[PDB]
């Protein structure tokens, strides 16, 4: 009989990103006609009173964490993690554990106003694909082949730049 609890999501809807990126943190929620104010926090401490969004310009490392919202009729909302990194490059997921059947699209993502080329994406330290100019890498079903360290690497003008690794672990069912 309890209402559900509010839920927090990414828009964009990578969990990692680069300093200098926008984030915007959305809160699925319900509100009574008196009190439409939504509460958002960030590591438990109060960010934001009203909004149902809260928009971050410029990502910097201290906005890393846990963030959650609520309503005054949804409840707390699980906690969803932001990392924030600094380099050239990031690679980009929407998460980190998928799904057999489910796909996985994967950034490349480059510093804020730097152009990537020559791109490949790696898996296990095998190239998995490469483009000329910098794009996405979707993989169409997941398998458990998939799972593994992933990375990008490419050239920013005449600088080789590679990302941090991400692990990906692929659930049978
Ligand atoms: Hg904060
Ligand atoms: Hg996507």
């Amino acid at each position: 009989e309890d209402l559900p609890k509010a839920v927090v999501f990414l828009e964009p809807q990578w969990y990692s990103v680069l300093e200098k990126d926008s984030v915007t943190l959305k809160c699925q929620g319900a509100y009574s006609p008196e009190d439409n104010s939504t509460q958002w926090f960030h590591n438990e401490s109060l960010i934001s009173s009203q909004a149902s969004s809260y928009f971050i310009d410029a990502a910097t490392v201290n906005d890393s964490g846990e963030y959650r919202c609520q309503t005054n009729l949804s409840t707390l909302s699980d906690p969803v993690q932001l990392e924030v990194h600094i380099g050239w490059l990031l690679l980009q997921a929407p998460r980190w554990v998928f799904k057999e059947e489910d796909p996985i699209h994967l950034r490349c993502h480059s510093w804020k106003n730097t152009a990537l080329h020559k791109v490949t994406y790696l898996q296990n330290g095998k190239d998995r694909k490469y483009f000329h100019h910098n794009s996405d890498f979707h993989i169409p079903k997941a398998t458990l082949k998939d799972s593994g360290s992933y990375f990008c690497r490419g050239l920013v003008g005449s600088k080789n730049v590679s990302s941090e690794t991400v692990n990906i672990t692929i659930t049978q069912a």
